[PDB]
């Protein structure tokens, strides 16, 4: 496409190896088309990113490239390449290359019924992945159908790791009401009431969210906004009880919950009368109120429902665990694009 190939009015320069290009999404520093690695012979996804004006968006795609380049997975997407010019100077805009999926949970449960057997494998996938993830002392944050990606051939993938973070359980208490950025339909409890999401159990929370949507094919708890959001988990769950409030410290947060009137528990069987017994028992056990006693990753995918896939020789764990050294987001823009063009430099022709 002569010098700078064009996409809808915006410049999209993937260069001469990534050809036929076509248009895909885009919400800011974010236009995603698909394209052709003449390299592979295969089509591939092509995201285009400008985050190099504001020092939260050099946050972000610089915390989820070094994530994403330390990763290797088979249900965690990689970065097959990354464009960017070969200064400094004039590196503007970034282009990150990724296999091609073709869908994701989002959209399949929007048209399709899974049989349980695509909800067990599916479900199996993302344990795996995340056991993964958390081996490798990360958490991803926004676990949600959307960031679930699928191939025609039920390959799943996780991706959008934007708002992941090197696990801290320690610092992670805050005050009732404290702001939060991951999607509230698969926020955990704990986040409207104490919890930083610094925490593995803030994870499983979003898989039982989702084993939850696969079953019916509608999101579990829907709330509207963000005190809504914990009336729908009650509303299933029911009243905490004293152990799981004895827990709760952080005194608002308790009286908040002590103030609101009783509620009684609501049978999975009743919510999903097709699903299996077994997946029901691990739902019960991931969507749990307390996240000291919410089941974990491992237990997970030893659980029975996961029987037939479950194989620990064959469910990897992390070489090298992560370690953000320039965390807690105290970089001006200048040095983070600095260390952008550093990480993305293993790519460069040069
Ligand atoms: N692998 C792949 N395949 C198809 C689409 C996407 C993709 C990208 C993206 C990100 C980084 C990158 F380097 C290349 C593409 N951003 C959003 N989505 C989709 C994720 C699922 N819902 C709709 C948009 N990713």
């Amino acid at each position: 496409a002569a010098g700078p190939e064009m996409v809808r009015g915006q410049v999209f320069d993937v260069g001469p190896r990534y050809t036929n290009l076509s248009y895909i999404g885009e919400g800011a520093y974010g236009m995603v088309c698909s394209a052709y690695d003449n390299l592979n012979k295969v089509r591939v996804a092509i995201k285009k990113i400008s985050p190099f004006e504001h020092q939260t968006y050099c946050q972000r795609t610089l915390r989820e490239i070094k994530i994403l380049l330390r990763f290797r997975h088979e249900n965690i997407i990689g970065i097959n390449d990354i464009i960017r010019a070969p200064t400094i100077e004039q590196m503007k805009d970034v282009y990150i290359v990724q296999d091609l999926m073709e869908t994701d949970l989002y959209k399949l449960l929007k048209t399709q019924h899974l049989s349980n057997d695509h909800i067990c494998y599916f479900l199996y996938q993302i344990l795996r992945g995340l056991k993964y993830i958390h081996s490798a002392n990360v958490l991803h944050r926004d676990l949600k159908p959307s960031n679930l990606l699928l191939n025609t051939t039920c390959d799943l993938k996780i991706c959008d790791f934007g708002l992941a973070r090197v696990a801290d359980p320690d610092h992670d208490h805050t005050g009732f009401l404290t702001e939060y950025v991951a999607t509230r339909w698969y926020r955990a409890p704990e986040i409207m009431l104490n919890s930083k999401g610094y925490t593995k159990s803030i994870d499983i929370w979003s898989v039982g969210c989702i084993l939850a949507e696969m079953l019916s094919n509608r999101p579990i708890f829907p709330g509207k906004h963000y005190l809504d959001q914990l009336n729908h988990i009650l509303g299933i769950l029911g009243s905490p009880s004293q152990e799981d409030l004895n827990c709760i410290i952080n005194l608002k947060a308790r009286n908040y919950l002590l103030s609101l009137p009783h509620k009684n528990k609501v049978p999975w069987n009743r919510l999903f009368p097709n699903a299996d017994s077994k997946a029901l028992d691990l739902l019960d056990k991931m969507l749990t109120f307390n996240p000291h006693k919410r089941i974990e990753v491992e237990q997970a995918l030893a659980h029975p429902y996961l029987e037939q896939y479950y194989d620990p020789s064959d469910e990897p764990i992390a070489e090298a665990p992560f370690k953000f050294d320039m965390e807690l987001d105290d970089l001006p823009k200048e040095k983070l694009k600095e260390l952008i063009f550093e990480e993305t430099a293993r790519f460069q022709p040069g």
